[PDB]
């Protein structure tokens, strides 16, 4: 009785499931553009708060935005609100907090596990913790937790099973995130991959060829949509990565969007 | 160190480490409801109570920062040598006791005053209010006046633009000295023993203390709202009882 016709895919290139070379150039109004911040387009500081956003960040990304017409989102594990505070791009779409917050294109703010009572629990064992182990840091990100060991690496063991074990005690809500030199504490049945493919399925992303650069674990799920849908996926630096295509740093990703950008205009 | 909140709405902790947390706290509408005139507030004995036990506790990392004078928050909290910032900051007493002033017995105030006299004693419904080191001309009873009265106050924050701002407010034209609000009092303790160093908490109710918000932000630290209103805040709580809730709580579980 009803059926489901489709029209063409405004995706003009696909990808296959190998390696590859980062192209040339790409038809940016027909692109899907999903970055992660820290270490991605920005370097990674000694402490969140000590991060600095060169002034090409902003510029570059609102480039992609306008040349893209749109289609373009940070897809971070800081908070929309933080990233809004270093770009300054109004109406930017964001998926913060590793999915647990997403704006989308319409200016919309969906959010998951704020104000839960299980989470002001876990961190006021986070907070115990960190005040007998001096070098820890416990950062506070609204649904999220992160727990820091960057400058106290001898604290690794201590920060994963003080985080597992609390994650176990709430295993029905709250899942764990280990990043580089972090744990964090995340709600449950969000991630990145769940994020792009949220964007995916809403304009101006629909139906278009998917790039997402990352960095860090979290963004492996980001890779993994991008190349579920036949697109780009840049790992950041070193590590095994199930990302097509990798650059060396920071400057050498945003070189590789510069060279998109003027390709385009 | 330790303990860092994100730019991002948060959640009001169940405890903080008191020892390295610095507190500051607006009062009126923020310690203490508001009142239909400044002298009909009614301060509970739990005011005193609480604050002084977080003074304590926090081995003097606590701070009043209200647009009250000093010698009024004194006569309502009796507590001894408690570091106040009063007037918006015009008048700030150090966790030493010493009381640093901006602007107080400037002869350039005295001046704008004598001009507004002057023209309040012609337009009858016209009110010059005298803050200390700051002036506010009022029109509330005289609404078909404003134009005069603004004309006049900014030509007098020109003649001073130096050393005087003017702050539109309503029914009201506000003139304080440069550097004169809630968020550089804040700031200043923050490079002062006790409080340098720590992570800063901050509660206040009105737009009076967006920038004290700002500057707990800056310092990744708890801005808290009391009430509803848009607000730079990452915390918010319902109510000024609400948010002595919270220091209760903060208290016992030291
Ligand atoms: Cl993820
Ligand atoms: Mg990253
Ligand atoms: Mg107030």
């Amino acid at each position: 009785r009803t059926f489901a016709r489709r029209a063409r895919p405004p995706a003009a290139i696909l990808f296959s499931e190998s390696m590859q070379s980062i192209p040339l150039s790409l038809p940016l109004s027909r692109t899907a553009f999903f970055f992660d911040f820290d270490g991605t387009l920005v370097d990674l500081a000694p402490t969140p708060d000590a991060i600095q956003v060169p002034p090409d960040v902003p510029v570059l990304v609102d480039a992609l935005r306008q040349l893209s017409h749109g289609a373009v989102a940070i897809v971070s594990g800081r908070g929309i609100d933080s990233i809004d505070a270093y770009l300054n791009l109004p109406g930017l779409p964001v998926a913060g907090l590793h999915g647990a917050e997403r704006r989308d294109a319409n200016g919309d703010t969906q959010r998951i596990g704020f104000d839960d009572p299980r989470l002001l629990r876990i961190e006021r064992e986070l907070a115990a913790l960190v005040d007998r182990h001096p070098g820890m840091l416990l950062e506070i990100k609204g649904a999220a937790l992160a727990l820091h060991f960057r400058n106290a690496p001898e604290r690794e063991g201590v920060a994963r099973a003080a985080a597992e074990r609390l994650v176990a005690d709430y295993a029905d809500a709250y899942v764990l995130q280990p990043g580089k030199m972090v744990f964090e504490i995340k709600p449950k049945g969000v991630d990145k991959g769940r994020a792009v493919a949220a964007f995916l399925n809403e304009p101006p992303f629909a139906g278009r060829m998917p790039v997402f650069a990352g960095d860090d674990l979290t963004d492996e799920q980001g890779f993994a949509v991008a190349n579920a849908n036949g697109g780009l996926s840049i790992k950041v630096g070193a590590g095994d990565t199930t990302a097509r295509a990798r650059v060396d740093s920071v400057a050498a990703l945003r070189a590789q969007l510069a060279r998109w950008i003027a390709a385009g205009r």
